[PDB]
């Protein structure tokens, strides 16, 4: 088997992506972001506390025939932003862009945090890091890739996001018409959970390239790329008026810049993020102050190749046995 469905922006800025999925029978269709960072399917529901629902589209378990309370468990999640949600599990058949996974567990919210609420774009987030991260408890929960994996025609799934435009996410095949030139295959660790891998290195507009290993996570659910702070300082140098910014919580620079782009290393390949994707606009509206695309990793604890990244590349998370990811130019 094989699906394909188009991801969109929920905004002018890329902050995050958005694919339909339909759970249940008759099918609802909720707006999910994929986020191959974490491991749990959560939705909006007819359980989240009324207060904390402001224009989602809510999946209600009592009209599905197919639904059935996973009894007893629970799932809690926090995300890299301090955003949360909990609630409880039913099981449900879940379909993506024509593939059908049965007996799904689609994680029901009774509660999720003020910045879920306040964005009615988003009415769930669908994991696709491996499932050792899944927060259900007592019994933990497999991902729909993982569920999909032994009907696929190929144990992958694929990663086109598009700058300032719709992108694609396919399972079980590589899509050959979808990028240029080949795909570059790099070594994944799962050992934190994450599609974690090592950027052989990078440049900074038409500069050198600077060989150093970079270890971070191939990250669909996170909006910007988090490096390390000798690499974004490097950046940002080229940048006239570009500064970091306590007060705004990173690095700023002038509206009426135009941004170098950023190139890194996948082996011996190379993919470069143009510097209009850099750019996240002004930091409140009308100001002339624009955040960056491209911020310090320090303090997180981990470099993040979020959708800044992503964007510039067609993506493969091959999930055979040993899994790779694989970087493509587009
Ligand atoms: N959920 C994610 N994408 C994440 C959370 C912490 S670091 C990445
Ligand atoms: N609403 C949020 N803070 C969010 C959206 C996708 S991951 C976290």
């Amino acid at each position: 088997s094989t699906g394909s469905a188009t991801t969109t922006p929920i905004d002018s800025l890329d902050d995050a992506y958005i694919t339909p999925v339909q759970i249940g029978t008759p099918a609802q269709t909720l707006n999910l972001d994929f986020d191959t960072g974490s491991s749990d399917l959560w939705v909006f529901s007819s359980e989240t506390t009324a207060s904390e629902v402001d224009g989602q589209t809510i999946y209600t378990p009592s009209k599905s025939t197919t639904a059935k309370l996973l009894s007893g468990a629970t799932w809690s999640i926090s995300y890299g932003d301090g955003s949360s949600s909990s609630g409880d599990v039913y099981t449900d058949t879940v379909s993506v862009g024509g593939l059908t996974v049965t007996g799904q567990a689609v994680e029901s919210a009774k509660k999720v945090s003020s910045s879920f609420t306040e964005d009615s774009t988003i009415d769930g987030l669908l994991g696709l890091a491996f499932s050792t991260l899944n927060t259900v408890s007592p019994t933990q929960q497999k991902t729909f890739f993982d569920n999909a994996k032994a009907s696929l025609d190929s144990p992958v799934f694929t990663a086109d996001l598009g700058y300032h435009a719709p992108g694609t996410y396919n399972f079980g095949f590589i899509d050959t018409t979808a990028y240029t030139g080949s795909i570059t295959y790099t070594a994944v660790s799962t050992k934190q959970g994450f599609w974690e891998w090592t950027s052989t290195g990078y440049a900074v507009g038409s500069g050198t390239f600077k060989s150093t290993s970079i270890d971070g996570i191939a990250d669909t659910g996170t909006t910007l790329l988090y490096l390390p702070a000798t690499v974004v300082s490097a950046y940002w140098a080229q940048v006239s008026g570009a500064k970091s910014s306590s007060s705004v919580g990173g690095y700023v620079f002038p509206c009426s810049a135009t941004l170098p782009s950023f190139t890194f290393g996948v082996g011996s390949a190379r993919i470069v993020i143009p510097g209009d994707y850099i750019d996240f606009g002004p930091i409140s509206t009308g100001s002339s102050s624009c955040f960056g695309g491209i911020q310090s990793s320090a303090g997180i604890g981990i470099n993040i190749f979020g959708d800044v990244a992503l964007k510039a590349a067609f993506v493969v998370f091959n999930g055979a046995t040993t899994p790779t990811l694989g970087f493509a130019s587009k």
